């Protein structure tokens, strides 16, 4: 009964509220927050303090351009669904609202979320929605020192600061244009790094998560549903095509939790947290992956794709032989056989 049991294993999404104190230091509440078990449900929500805000208004930007807006063909049955992501064409912003509102793309009529999630679930494979995403650049005021998504601070810098390398949406913000309908696949993050999600404005982003404890049986899951796609990629789900509804997971065991997320929100996903979503109508969400000390062992064990030449893969050599110099030889040989504890937070004893 080691102090696991903050998050007791109820391992579920939770929200925090933040002091303008605690909120300057970014690093620092990460790992308030996991102090608190935050990380066991792969996924937390943190509510920034009434007097903050990254910028004065987003009047200024329906002529901001999305270079490469995405529609989204969705197949399948019964909560098993595939994603293929159709790329549409250059799209400046105002064109996108007006299509996001256009009467037959826009929200329709629903009490409470329960509805819109069913009505999300029995429609996704429908008129296939436009959702501008990985769109290069940021919408905080180069002022905004807390929780600048532009610059957080964290050690994911050292490959920045190593190398010169830069990987856009991991080491660089990305800004998502989001539709009803729009959504995004099962996935845990380049290298199952973290990732931190600011809804700048629009209607809400719906959150699903499976506690890293418990990734490896989603795993093993999707592998049997889709086992020609598991046979081509050690990582498939990296792919971000596979959507698979509450229920489906529900049916088979697999532990879960849901989270809605509103405008002026922030989301932060874990290590080896598996998560994905849809939005509720015209939206406009900020994110850009960072780390922690903890995340330096799930970046070494992380299984990758090896199908795409073109694929996310960051160099470990410059935080193992940095935080961890003891185990350097033994890693650096195909030796260290590190077990991953999903329960314990940064700090050791
Ligand atoms: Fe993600
Ligand atoms: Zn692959």
């Amino acid at each position: 009964a080691s102090e696991s049991e903050t998050l007791n294993p109820s391992a579920r999404i939770m929200t925090f509220y933040p002091t303008m104190e605690e909120f300057r230091n970014f690093s620092r509440y990460i790992a308030y927050i996991e102090s608190q078990g935050a990380h066991r449900a792969g996924l937390a929500k943190v509510v920034p303090p009434k007097e903050w805000k990254p910028r004065a208004s987003y009047d200024d930007i329906d002529d901001l351009v999305i270079p490469a807006p995405i529609q989204q063909l969705v197949t399948g049955q019964s909560g098993l669904f595939t994603q293929y992501n159709i790329q549409k064409k250059a799209m400046t912003v105002r064109e996108f609202r007006k299509i996001a509102n256009s009467d037959k793309y826009c929200t329709p009529r629903y009490s409470e979320f329960e509805e819109l999630e069913r009505k999300y679930w029995k429609n996704l494979t429908f008129n296939p929605p436009i959702y501008g995403a990985d769109v290069n650049g940021t919408l905080y005021e180069k002022h905004v020192d807390e929780w600048n998504i532009g610059r957080l601070r964290t050690i994911l810098d050292l490959v920045e600061k190593e190398s010169g390398i830069t990987i856009e949406g991991v080491n660089t913000p990305y800004l998502y244009f989001g539709m009803w309908k729009t959504s995004f696949a099962w996935h845990t993050e380049d290298m199952d790094l973290y990732s931190i999600n600011y809804l700048h404005f629009g209607e809400p982003k719906s959150w699903y998560s499976v506690p890293p404890e418990h990734g490896k049986r989603l795993e093993r899951l999707a592998k049997g549903f889709f086992p020609g796609s598991a046979q081509s990629c050690e990582a498939f789900l990296r792919h971000k095509m596979t959507l698979i509804s509450p229920l489906m997971l529900k049916k088979y065991g697999i532990p879960f939790d849901k989270v809605t997320q509103e405008a002026g929100e922030f989301m932060i996903t874990f290590p080896y947290g598996y998560h994905a979503g849809f939005n509720h109508g015209f939206n406009c969400a900020e994110s850009t992956n960072f780390a922690t000390r903890r995340w330096i062992e799930y970046g070494k064990q992380a299984v990758l794709c090896s199908c795409r030449k073109d694929m996310v893969k960051i160099s470990m050599d410059v935080f193992v032989r940095k935080f961890q110099p003891e185990r350097y030889k033994l890693w650096k040989a195909g030796k260290d056989n590190t077990v991953i504890d999903h329960t314990l937070p940064t700090p050791e004893a």
